[PDB]
């Protein structure tokens, strides 16, 4: 099996819309997220890539899921530990890096999204536990895949 990554990946979830930030370098939206460093927390990781990435500062994250992601041809796994958050209190900046952006719940942009988002998304919007794992060939091709709701992740 091959060795694992850590990543975050931070979503700012209200009662009526959802920040994601475009990649500008990529095309895509997401949440805000990255690698986690040495010594930190998964936890504090997600927050401080948030904070780094829009601008936001939260004191503290749920974490709903988790997912393995696997490319062909390339050696590693990203191991993405998933976070929400529904309270902030500044406003999101945009950079070189990412732009953010609110969306209504009834306009997810999945046409704009990776193609796993539209398989867990739904599950963390129901306030669902999730477990995955997603095997891409290049950006747009998944060639197996497992998710399951979890009680605890
Ligand atoms: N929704 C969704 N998010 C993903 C997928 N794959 C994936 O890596 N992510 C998240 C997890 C990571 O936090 C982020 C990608 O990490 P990154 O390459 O931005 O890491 P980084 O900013 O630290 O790297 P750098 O370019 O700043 O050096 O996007 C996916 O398929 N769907
Ligand atoms: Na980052
Ligand atoms: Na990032
Ligand atoms: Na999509």
């Amino acid at each position: 099996m091959k060795a694992s990554r850590l990543y975050t990946l931070v979503l700012v979830l209200q009662p009526q819309r959802v920040l994601l930030g475009m990649k500008k370098r990529a095309g895509r939206w997401n949440g805000f997220g990255g690698k986690v460093q040495e010594g930190e927390t998964i936890e504090d990781g997600a927050r401080r890539e948030l904070q780094e990435e829009s601008g936001l500062t939260v004191d503290a994250l749920h974490k709903v899921g988790q997912i393995v992601f696997e490319f062909v041809g390339e050696p590693e796994l990203m191991d993405v530990h998933v976070f929400c958050t529904d309270s902030i209190q500044g406003t999101p900046v945009e950079s070189d890096e990412m732009r953010p952006c609110w969306f209504q719940l009834d306009q997810i942009p999945f046409k704009d999204m990776w193609p796993d988002d539209s398989y867990w998304f739904p599950l963390l919007l129901q306030k669902k536990k999730f477990h995955g794992y997603f095997k891409f060939q290049g950006q747009d091709t998944i060639l197996d895949y497992t998710l399951r709701e979890v009680d605890t992740v």
